[PDB]
């Protein structure tokens, strides 16, 4: 049903699917099996930060994901998004976790999304920018398990009281305006994505992941994808 | 029912309902007789831009309207929105014609809402920029007569193929994403909103006016609030 | 000589020339003994955060100072800075210490100067945000014992090695790029500056203070203004 | 001596050193002879709209430049600025004329520099828009017939009293600070730039063009650079 477009960061390797045997960045064109994918060397316990581009003259999509103090890890893939999204979208971040678990903690998340027409100074563009979410966070619909307020956070998997995460949760948000990606008279269209996210578990092999993504304005998560499926696909085709 | 704060470009004098004797601006808080009102020397067929700002510092909204080549109309009014305006609200612009009639054509609106907190580094943001409007605008909530698309404007009120303004009419548009304007920790909360705008009529005494506002988020056009009222208010009280 | 507009963290309280009993937020306007002053929880150690804005409708220059955790210090002062300051000055941080002494440590800097004309979508507009200062920082003029990178920091005033801050010492920084404050056809102006800093002494009385100025372009430290005076003033008048 | 980088809008086709025989827009790394180009429906007397885009993720310099009503040409080419431009750099604007003339006037200028680093949270960034030019703009470097003010414009060759271009003109503007285009804890380094133009000329094959360049801070127009060199080389080779 739904149309897809994600970056993942996959912390758990399910190589039966085509994960690689690590964590992972990858970007997810309308499936699990990522159609691009590099190694990444994640922090238990540590903030990292996502920074996620794309503009419509080189139409590449790439992401890089940052820790403090470390080297990065990118990823990049050429794809036309007119091609494969309708013209209005929704941007959100989900995640899942599964037998094993983490927490989920997004700490901010902005967005820009520019539409630059050939017409003399005429940009449409939309930016949101949270660094802090409260319990009533009436411009992001929560959908599955996430909750804000929670220590001004947002919490996109179901966490206990202790500060322990829970298995077998899934929890997606997606802000509240649909976001124009395409025009007719369009000479450059952009966007660009960024978040600083929490992944904590007590396990030795967390999972599963977070991921950001773009779908159609009427999405909501589709049963069953909990675990691998991150909360974005229905099956693993 | 509603809850209105407005900046009101007043084309028609209604001096039985406190109006002064020629065309102004003035800032109206829950009541349609403007709390202070300043000469604007409305130029018939001419592009004229309104720029509007407030801070939660200074307690002060402030409107500055002008022409290109001509001098500009401001006005200011100290208040403070927190004791006004709920937590949570939907910004618009609003206009209205009567027995006396003018085109009420949005060019171009820009927003800007920002909410700092005491924590470091800790700012949410919403930011949307209108240049060109599509025929199927998602992102705006369209009322009453209002529509999109002609020549890549927004019409408020009712015009013919012709390009002729009608009468009777009352058009509203507000962006999608509620906005917010306060925080428990916030310091400092902040807005400005910038709109072009041509009103354009045959008649020598046009009528009624444009008003940018910000309205509690389940606000609708108001029954026979055409005219005077300038779809915003139910009476002039 | 110079003309010196600035915004005070003073520390220190020379009730002498006027300072109240107490560390204090003031807004100076040609002289070391503000027109207007607040009473400022100063914490030694902890990170705080100014927030200064201002606008040509309302002619009002604010300052918010804050902590995270604790309730934040404002102060405002009708000004019209067209009939103080010239129509091209330089922005900067500036700090001193003199006995008394402490460090003055500028985590971030961010900086918007907007002038909007009567003219259809006219705005000029100059923004920098510096969140890391690197050894050689180009676009900073560097006066007096400023220096940058010790951690990636803006170190106003003399630190030791071991991180003790010296005494007798005094520090600007401004930014390279001078700033136009006022048009001919501007219909408003408006600017904001926002920085992060860090206090720290080992002392009980701390001293002296931080502040961010606006001045004219060739503008350098007065002789002997170590101290009370903050590195903006020659003399105490 | 000077490193150049450049997006030229070749106006003329000097077959000989590489140009096609038609208007056009190149890429130039330290050349004349573009290392890209591609078709141009060059406007005489229309205003059109130039924007180029680059990030340090993707490697790939692109521009599209369009005219209102019209469909728009666009040139990528792969290109790692960080091995081919120093750090510190000024950006700006050039153009000359040669026995074919036409002005080459600038109606605006944005710019936006962003160097995002693996640090939480830590953006340095530097932007800059000018809509409106004075007589006295001090953020500008002027060099050879630049003259700011007349019309609000940016005047890159010599234009006499009666609005007509001169030949044999030559003239650059660079923005006042340099601007940081690397760094070491850098994970993505990204630069936009814009501006509107208008050439005009009486002839049927005007000459030369008008380029966007990046170059060594102590950059000056080199000798003889008239006509087809475009201010920016010191030969074609
Ligand atoms: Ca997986
Ligand atoms: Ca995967
Ligand atoms: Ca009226
Ligand atoms: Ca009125
Ligand atoms: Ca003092
Ligand atoms: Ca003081
Ligand atoms: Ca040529
Ligand atoms: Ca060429």
């Amino acid at each position: 049903a739904d149309t897809i477009v994600a970056v993942e960061l996959d912390t758990y390797p399910n190589t039966d699917i085509g994960d690689p045997s690590y964590p992972h960045i990858g970007i997810d064109i309308k499936s699990v099996r990522s159609k691009k994918t590099a190694k990444w060397n994640m922090q238990n316990g540590k903030v990292g930060t996502a920074h996620i581009i794309y503009n419509s003259v080189d139409k590449r999509l790439s992401a890089v994901v940052s820790y403090p103090n470390a080297d990065s890890a990118t990823v990049s893939y050429d794809v036309d998004l007119d091609n494969v999204l309708p013209e209005w979208v929704r941007v959100g971040l989900s995640a899942s976790t599964g037998l094993y678990k983490e927490t989920n903690t997004i700490l901010s998340w902005s967005f820009t999304s520019k539409l630059k027409s050939n017409s003399t100074h005429e940009t449409n563009a939309l930016h949101f920018m949270f660094n802090q979410f409260s319990k009533d966070q009436k411009d992001l619909i929560l959908q599955g398990d996430a909750t804000t307020g929670t220590d001004g956070n947002l919490e996109l998997t179901r966490v206990s009281s202790n500060g322990s995460p829970q298995g077998s949760s899934v929890g997606r948000a997606l802000f509240y305006a649909p976001v124009h990606i395409w025009e007719s008279s369009a000479v450059v269209a952009s966007f660009e994505a960024t978040f600083t996210f929490l992944i904590k578990s007590p396990d030795s092999h967390p999972a599963d992941g977070i991921a950001f993504f773009i779908s159609n304005i009427d999405s909501s998560i589709p049963s069953g994808s909990t675990g691998r499926l991150l909360g974005l696909f229905p099956d693993a085709n």
